[PDB]
Order: C-alpha cells, then structure tokens, then sequence
C-alpha cells in the first residue's frame, strides 16, 4: 500500500499537466523497488550521452582507446548546442573530456563526433546497451535527429526501468572496473544541467549524478540520477515525460516531484 | 560533526563571493584530513611552477643535471612577469637559481625555459606527475597560455586533494633524499608571493612555505602550503578558488578565511 499510494500520486501528477510519466527506483542496498509505466517506452532525449560516455570508458578500459588522446575536428561544422567543443574547435579536445563534455553539457558536437568515430553511430550505441543486458533502449538517429518525440515512435526510445537498470550496472555494477568505474561517477556527479530535476528532489547534502534529457517537443523530458544519501546505500532514479500536444513545454516541476515520490515509495 | 562544521562554513564562504572553493589539508603528525570539493577540478594557474621546480631537482638528484650549471637566454623575448630572468638576461642563472625564481617570484621566462630545455615542456612536466602517484595532474599549455580559466574547461586543472599528496610526497616524503628536500624546503619557505594567503592564516611564528596562483580570470586564485607550527608535526594546505563570472577579482581574503577553516577542521 506504500507502493500503490505513490503510484496514486504520480497518476495525479500526470493529469495535473496533462502528459504522460515513466519512473523507476532502486534502493540499492534493500533492493527495493517502485516502478511507474516503468515498461512503457519514452524518448531518450540527450539521455543517452550518459550511456555513450560509459561506451567510451568501457573502451579506454579495454585499451581500444586512451583518454588523453587528441580528438580534433578544425573543419567540422559544430552542431547547434556545442558550447564546449565550439570553444575548443581550434586546438581540439582529450577523448575523455569530450565524452565528458557529451555527458555534462549535452554537447551534440562531442556527441556526434563520439559516435562517428568511435562507437560505431546509433546502430553501435544500441549493440553497447544489448552487450550490458538491456534489451529495450534502441537509438535510431544522431544527436539533433532524435529529437522530434513523436507519439507512438518508437525511434530512439528506451523505458524508465530500462534506463535505471542500465545505470544501476554501469554506475554501481561490474561494467566497468574500480579506476573506470571512479570516473564514470565523477562525470555524472559534475552534469550541469539537471539542477532543477532530481537534484531539487533531495537534500542539498545528498550528492547526486544524473544526466538530462529535453526533446524541445511534446513536452518531452527526461533524468536519471544515481544519488548518494548520507551515511546510506545509493539511490537509483529514473523519470521520463512526455505531454499531450506538439507545443507543449516540457515541466522541471514535475520530473522533480516524480522523483519526490519515487524516492519515498522505496524508503 | 567537526567536518560537516567546517564544510557548512566553506559553503557560506563560497556563496558569499558568488564562487568556488576546494579545500584539502593533512595533519601528517595523526594522518587527519579535511577536505571541500578536494576531487572537482580547479585551474593551477601559476601554481605548477612549485612541481616544476621539485622534477628540476629530481633531474639534479638523479645527475641529469647539474644544479649550478649555467643557462644562457641572451637572446629569449622574455614572457611577460619575468622580473627574475630580466635581472640576469645579459650573463644567465644557475639551473638552481632560475628553478627557485621561477617558484618564488613566478617568473614565466624561468618556467618556460627550464620546461622547453629540461623538463620536456607540458607534456613533460604532467609525465613527472604521473611519476609520483599523482592521477589528477594535467598542465596542457605553456606558462602564458594556460591562465584562461574558462568554466568548464579541463585543461591545466588538478584537484585540491591531488595538489594536497603531491605537495605531501614531494615535500616531506621521499621523492627527494634528505639534501634535496631541504634545498625545496628552502624554496618553498622563501616564497614571496603568498602573505595574504595560506600564511595570512597562520600565527607569524609558524614556519611556512607555499605557492600561490592567480589566473586573473573568473577570479581564479589558489595556493599551497606546507606549515610547521612549533613543537607540532608539518600540516598541509591546498586552497582552489574560482568565481562565476570572467571580470571578477580573486580573492586574498576568502583564500586565507578557507585555510583558517580547513586548519581548524584538522585541529
Ligand atoms: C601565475 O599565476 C601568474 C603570476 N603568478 C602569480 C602568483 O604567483 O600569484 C600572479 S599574481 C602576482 C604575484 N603578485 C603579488 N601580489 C602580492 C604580493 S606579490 C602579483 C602572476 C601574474 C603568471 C602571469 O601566469
Ligand atoms: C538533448 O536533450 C538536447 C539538449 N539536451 C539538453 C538537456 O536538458 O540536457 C538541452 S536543454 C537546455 C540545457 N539547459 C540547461 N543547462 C543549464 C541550466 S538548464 C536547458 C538541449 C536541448 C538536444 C536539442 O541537443
Ligand atoms: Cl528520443
Ligand atoms: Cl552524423
């Protein structure tokens, strides 16, 4: 009845501003769990930058790639919101800052340019996802493509437990060794753009890792978030949205009330 | 709990002058640290020039170099803050001399000099990092170059901790032996361009030795330092500030008010 009283809030929730939300949440140390359409699909979004920044350390792991190496791209026509890799285009940037740079400020040059040159396109970000068991997230198009978040496209979808399940083995898990793993919770600690989404849902001394998602369309917007709790076992959250009509904005408000009531459904 | 003070009083401290602060200090006489966002990145500014002239001395130690061995510039466009060099343009320095200027007055003909001839430039100076256990290390771009400060970027950053235990392990450690060290301890202790930082924090009778930074950008300052308080163990102290916006000025005050903290922290 703890489970079925969140779920009563979110349904309220989605009807308050007329959309649609997806929550999943693990307390990791309990293993409990409250899911919200936590089976329904979503558009990732940016969201999966994160997803592409773990794919590039799970090289430099493997020693395919080294972090420090120059990725230069003098001649590239950088893609609308690259204020990172604009301000570098003349001298270039390590492969670590710019995965770091796709996660942390939704970089769609550094984004792109990954995905070009390193993970193989969309086809090779989804082949990562399947390589980590999950077997629901598909991206189809590149960064500024996938963004149209059209009902019922199933184009660059994942689901809410999905995404949580994923980054629960990619944050938490074995994926990634210890050193990896290390700078992998450093990236997602250090997003810059998520302060009004699950970082808002928690105390200010919690520390949290997230990376966002805001389609610009139907309302569609999405984070998911690792959270370290005070003297506790992490958190894993996960909210995605989606609203009614084409023009609709999407709603910070209620992705960091989603999170509220997820974080408490598991307590 | 007496953490959490000392953090609760960084944090008001930070928002005060609208800014960044990270902290990391040692008491190596119990091995009781306190730190402030001691893994985030912060510019080193200047403050490199203090590791620069510890691998001089690592190179002297090892007999790649003669520590009174003439350099000759006769010829150099000196960088601008070079009041040392441009004393001695017309006759050179000694290797030593020309190291210890570069650490106490932080003059960028002396580094630039001593990085393109002895040290392997950039490159170099980050690979002697690497050498003594520290990760975190980068120096990307000459002594000129590197002041920019830009939000967001990596290049030439550690983090306070790093800056801590490399301070640690070069100054009281073991990468020099007991003749060399206390050439460094020397260096350190005559550095003239930190009386209203770390030192500004200390009772006047403590024996201190530091380096300071100030990118003059983004209000970007820092300094470290190893204290010597009378009849007590050394203590060791790495304050990093940045600021939000590019015009600001860096902070004498709020480096000192975070040293006194961070001091008491580890009383
Ligand atoms: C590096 O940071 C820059 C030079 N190093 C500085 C420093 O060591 O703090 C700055 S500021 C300079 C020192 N100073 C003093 N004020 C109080 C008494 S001495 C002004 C300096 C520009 C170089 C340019 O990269
Ligand atoms: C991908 O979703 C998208 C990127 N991703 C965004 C995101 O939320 O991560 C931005 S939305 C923009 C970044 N914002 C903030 N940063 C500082 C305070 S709030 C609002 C952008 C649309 C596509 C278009 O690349
Ligand atoms: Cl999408
Ligand atoms: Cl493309």
């Amino acid at each position: 009845n703890k489970s079925d009283a969140a779920a009563k809030q979110i349904k309220k929730l989605e009807e308050d501003f007329d959309g649609r939300i997806g929550v999943f949440a693990i307390d990791t140390g309990s293993g409990n769990t409250f899911g919200y359409r936590s089976d329904e699909r979503f558009p990732l979004c940016s969201s999966f930058k994160g997803f592409l920044a773990a794919a590039v350390l799970e090289r430099v792991q493997q020693k395919k790639l080294d972090i420090n190496q120059k990725v230069k791209y003098e001649s590239r026509d950088l893609e609308y919101h690259s204020p990172i890799t604009t301000k570098y285009k003349g001298s270039g940037m390590t492969l670590g800052d710019m995965a770091s740079a796709a996660l942390q400020y939704s970089d769609n040059g550094a984004t792109n340019i990954i995905m070009e040159r390193f993970l193989g396109g969309p086809e090779g970000m989804t082949k990562f996802m399947r390589s980590i068991g999950d077997n629901e997230f598909r991206l189809d198009r590149w960064a500024l493509e996938l963004n149209t978040a059209i009902p019922g496209d199933k184009r660059d979808t994942s689901t809410p437990k999905a995404v949580a399940n994923s980054l629960n083995k990619l944050a938490l898990g074995n994926v990634l060794n210890a050193k990896v793993k290390a700078i992998y919770q450093n990236w997602l600690k250090g997003n810059t753009t998520g302060d009004a989404r699950i970082r808002a849902s928690v105390p200010a001394d919690w520390v949290v890792g997230d990376k966002t998602g805001s389609c610009g369309a139907y309302g569609t917007a999405n984070d998911y978030a690792v959270i370290w709790p005070k003297n506790r076992a992490p958190l894993i959250v996960s909210i995605y949205t989606t609203r009614k009509s084409k023009d609709d904005k999407h709603s910070d408000k209620t992705i960091a009330e989603a999170s509220r009531i997820a974080i408490q459904a598991i307590d």
